[PDB]
């Protein structure tokens, strides 16, 4: 191999979009390459950075040491509150402007980090920033993309975008889709932002634009793990240089690195009472943030919850309706809790918890397979009716309440009141919480030294590491 | 008459419930009743007293003088913060909490004025807090209502409650309704609050809370004018002590008390573009605050907007979607702007202003009114579907694009380019302008000195000055 002539440490730049979804999992990312000794500088727009700064303590430099490795926060000005002005946020027109912007403010950073002495050794970026791959070859600085849906959601856009297979058109718009690795799965269950009837085309275009220029990242960490999707991911393997890394959540916790978080909204406590409850009785319901139910939903599901008579701790985050029946409360006293923000994580862990009624969203979908909870299927859009699916059909460990949206039906109470006793007592709620052990453990052991998603973490460090060729001179 | 043995100022106290739907015309009130030389407070929960001191720069002792007048602030502590918890915002828990703490503090905050020597002349609701007036009967302190919605709305919620004629029920839905000194109103006309297929039936329940005790209130202060609705007026007035002195927000304003706002949002800077447009050529296009549109119902306005070729000015305001198409930002350069909140009051006046797309609230439909300007009615719910009713077919300034959110569809973009075409040019823009500009000239002349809701006002202050014997010591 040679002499070594040079002992350079490695230095991650990770590029973040908008919103809790990406800089999350990104934050979580970087925490793990910080506790391997290795300089991560976590970039953002700086609407972005409003919100970490807010959020956070961070101190003059905004760095924080961990062993030898560090986490420093380099937020760039997007120019946007000047161009947009008194215009309501619009996404689309957003990732455009930060396609231009990040386009000449990105080579500004890398070519100061090489004069000053902290030369970027690889880019990692999301789907919804691809121009950092475009910059990232220019520059010859090795680039990686991170995938945080799941693999079948990346096999369907990636067909999708490359016509391999048919998908629903306005001619046909109820055909099925056979994927390579995958399950049948019906013209519903495709992640909707591609069906010709979505509200939301916009969602999938945006997605698309990913794999225009795919083929630069050497590299496309997904969080996700092998046990979960392994027939998917060995198909994909064979076209595409993915390497699941995943749950991202579940990785081991640095305490050095704990104080920094990517949420924005505060956390209601939930441990106390939690605590008050007997084991396996407390049904969790929440559809995230980003849903947002009509108040004829609410209702329904307010009795739902009232006739079943199960225990509950409800997350009802209204925007900045909604108002609950009357008996609801004199019921709730006793029965259940109400809040608008929960700490997730937390609550699927305790062990007064039951099941997870959710909007299957890939990072609610991975956590209740990771803490060995049951759930209730209640997919609005997007990629979560095809964890719908993947949940109640190839998991196992799931009750279908409804199959999104795009059904364009109100969910009555009765079948709220049906889906939460099957998931609490019954032949179908002793085989779905045994499943959900199963994976808990696998999820416990890929993340684990020696596991699956660990050796690849450590793999592309390694492989970073060569291509800086960071204890080799030149 | 008697000697005067005494020189009293009189003690108007106002109680507003929550958001400005509400403090808004409370405090256009007071400060009509300030300019005339009377002691105003302006009394809250402290909840709202928070927004209160935060738009405002309220002194020490948060007081303005007009003249001998004066407006004041005195907010009590509802103690909702230390209830209500971790538990997101339910209106139907709120007011029933309000209920008891009003019961208990508005007691001592009128005991404490008149040890202090300026007790309180005439306590002055609103239908969310009938209690006032509970409490002002038991201590003989004259009280009056301030009913915020048209006098059509409150002939609606009155035989209702009464059960005066039959309305729609759950075996007859789609009856019509008919009631004195009104237009025939069909099933889904009636503020629909009150048919038995709303999903906020609580919205009525609370509304018709005020009917249980109206007759306490020796006066029903109505923000409308009498020549608007002058044959519901006088069938009502009939029945209840009801005066129209609307519209508030056309009273003339003191400059004196101009600093102070009930708004408490941002307002986007229109005037500089307004300017820039040609006389009666932009479609102002507003929702207002509480209706919340789905994205594929936003998707069908900006086309229609787009393919109608109109000039616009459209206040699109997001929870904390909403995206637009890009063929609309291409064209939208040189004919609209879009803001997240306007100045209503000033984009009504101006010149360049040609008609206003609005969801139909009683604010909206009587500033429209009263500045002269055409209407595509688009009402969602509650008491809009009454004003659309009155606005195309009564006052006959509208143009009607869809019949409330009841009726369960989508409204295309066909149906928004036909309606905005239809207010702009041919011989409907024509009719329904210059019967707007009639309105125009009515809603200014009944607040000018000598007419109906200027008298009215006045006739109140007097009858109070009667009540209070504010110049005779007993
Ligand atoms: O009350 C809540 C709801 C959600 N989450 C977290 O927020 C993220 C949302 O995940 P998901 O991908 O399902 O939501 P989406 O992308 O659909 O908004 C997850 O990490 C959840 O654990 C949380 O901490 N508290
Ligand atoms: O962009 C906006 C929208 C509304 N308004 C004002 O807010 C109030 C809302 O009136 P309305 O009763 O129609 O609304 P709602 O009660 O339905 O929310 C009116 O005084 C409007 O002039 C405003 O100033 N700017």
């Amino acid at each position: 191999m040679g002499s070594l002539t040079k002992n350079d440490n490695l230095h991650i730049f990770l590029v973040c979009f908008i919103g809790q979804g990406v800089v999350n999992p990104m934050l979580r990312l970087g925490k793990a390459f910080a506790s391997k000794g290795l300089l991560v500088t976590l970039s953002a727009p700086e609407i972005v950075g409003r919100e970490i700064r807010k959020a956070n303590n961070l101190n003059d430099d905004q760095s924080i040491k961990v062993g030898n490795g560090m986490i420093r926060f380099e937020f760039f000005d997007d120019g946007w509150e000047s161009v947009n002005g008194s215009k309501p946020f619009d996404v689309g027109v957003y990732i455009n402007h930060l396609d231009q912007a990040g386009r000449q403010k990105l080579p500004i950073m890398l070519k100061k980090h090489e004069e000053s002495g902290t030369p970027v050794s690889c880019l990692i970026l999301n789907p919804l920033v691809p121009w950092v791959a475009d910059v990232a070859d220019s520059l010859q600085i090795p680039c990686a993309t991170l995938w945080v849906q799941s693999c079948a959601s990346f096999s369907a856009y990636y067909h999708y975008h490359h016509g391999l297979v048919p998908f629903p058109t306005e001619s046909e718009p109820e055909i099925d889709v056979q994927l390579p690795g995958m399950p049948l799965l019906k013209y519903d269950e495709v992640p909707d932002y591609l069906h010709p009837r979505t509200p939301y085309p916009f969602f999938g275009t945006n997605i698309l634009g990913q794999f225009k220029n795919l083929s630069k990242n050497f590299c496309i960490l997904m969080d996700t793990f092998y046990e979960l999707e392994h027939e998917t991911i060995d198909s994909i393997t064979k076209i595409c240089p993915i390497k699941p890394i995943g749950p991202l959540f579940k990785i081991p916790k640095d305490p050095s690195s704990n104080g920094i978080t990517g949420n924005f909204m505060k956390v209601d406590d939930c441990k106390e009472w939690l605590d008050t409850r007997p084991p396996s009785t407390v049904v969790y319901v929440s559809v995230g943030s980003v849903v947002y139910l009509k108040q004829e939903q609410v209702t329904e599901m307010a009795y739902g919850i009232l006739n079943s008579e199960v225990s509950f701790l409800w997350v009802l985050r209204p925007p900045s309706p909604h108002v609950l029946p009357e008996e609801f409360w004199e019921k709730a006293g006793d029965r259940g809790k109400v809040v608008q923000w929960s700490p997730q994580e937390q609550v699927l862990a305790h062990p007064a918890t039951a099941a997870f009624l959710t909007h299957c969203g890939w990072n609610s979908t991975q956590e209740a397979i990771s803490s060995g909870v049951p759930v209730i299927t209640f997919p609005q859009f997007g990629d979560q009716v095809t964890n719908a699916k993947f949940l109640v059909e190839e998991f196992k460990v799931g009750v279908r309440l409804s199959r999104g949206e795009l059904e364009n039906r109100i969910i009555t109470r009765d079948e709220v009141e049906r889906a939460l006793r099957e998931i609490t007592s019954g032949p179908k709620a002793e085989e779905v919480k045994e499943n959900a052990l199963k994976w808990k453990k696998a999820a416990e052991e890929t993340v684990a030294k020696g596991g699956n998603s660990e050796r690849n973490l450590v793999e592309f460090i390694e492989e970073v590491a060569r291509k800086t060729g960071s204890k080799h001179e030149s």
